[PDB]
């Protein structure tokens, strides 16, 4: 079991230590393409890159890329694209992405400001009246509906391609209250927006895989996409302790690097797991 697990690495406090085995041995692959000179504006961060084998390629002719790369868990049956918070000058690829990939939900766990500076675009509209045109990629997005809560907002959105003239409603789920440093004290108001994200269908199967992002796409986004994970395959399996987190993550490092940035995230995502197998064990 790894309750236990957490006990141990917590009594000895050597949380930094299990991190580093997991970067000393996690997976590393080619990122070519996202080293040309020529995407140098479409990459928020210079040492953030997809994978070549895993990246989601746009269908433009001129340009395919954008910073985002396909998780494919075999296993629980579960797909996500994690990608970085759009750039000004990515917001119509960020789109056309969604709209190309047929994803219902994007998850969205940062706010436009943190620490002082801009962490990502305003790539949805603020007001109904307001919509948003992304003459690039040729496409209409417009709020239908915004309800807030204390921890998250959820919004309604509007996607038209205007070239077909066929619309999709995307659902944005906003996660406001991580902290600017750390990790949140506690996992149950993010145990309770992962259980909204489910709810709502996004997950599952019949559609495109839900986009994840925070700023660079790595550590929240993987923190996201970890505990989720885990989480179905203890629902799944005939023994839910031979869930390892440990090689879930590192089976998901083979999709996009640096998933899970710091020894605090690490610890965090244990915990959210932990706690989240009480009511996946019918209670
Ligand atoms: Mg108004």
């Amino acid at each position: 079991e790894m309750e236990k697990e957490f006990e141990q690495i917590d009594k000895s406090g050597s949380w930094a230590a299990i991190y580093q085995d997991i970067r000393h041995e996690a997976s590393d692959f080619p990122c070519r393409v996202a080293k040309l000179p020529k995407n140098k504006n479409r990459n928020r961060y210079r040492d953030v890159s997809p994978f070549d084998h895993s990246r989601i390629k746009l269908h433009q002719e001129d340009n395919d890329y954008i910073n985002a790369s396909l998780i494919k868990m075999e296993e629980a049956q579960r797909s996500y694209i994690l990608t970085q918070g759009p750039l000004p000058n990515t917001c119509g690829h960020f789109w056309e992405m969604v709209w190309e990939q047929k994803s219902r939900g994007v998850v969205m766990l940062n706010r436009v400001m943190e620490k002082g500076s801009l962490k990502c675009a305003q790539y949805w509209p603020q007001k109904e009246e307001k919509e948003m045109i992304f003459e690039d990629t040729n496409l209409k997005l417009t709020l239908i509906s915004e309800d807030i809560k204390s921890y998250y907002t959820v919004r309604q959105l509007e996607l038209e391609n205007l070239t077909t003239q066929e619309t999709r409603e995307i659902l944005h789920f906003h996660y406001t209250t991580w902290p600017d440093f750390g990790v949140p004290e506690s996992p149950a108001s993010f145990l309770n927006f992962l259980f909204k994200v489910r709810e709502s269908g996004s997950l599952s199967p019949e559609h495109g895989p839900v986009v994840v992002h925070c700023s660079a796409g790595i550590g929240r986004s993987g923190t996201f996409c970890l505990a989720d994970t885990c989480l179905l395959l203890m629902d799944k399996r005939k023994d839910p302790s031979s869930v390892d987190i440990k090689k879930v993550l590192l089976e998901m490092r083979k999709f996009r690097m640096g998933l899970i940035q710091t020894a605090d995230q690490l610890r965090f995502s244990y915990l959210a797991v932990i706690e989240g197998a009480k009511f996946i064990m019918g209670d």
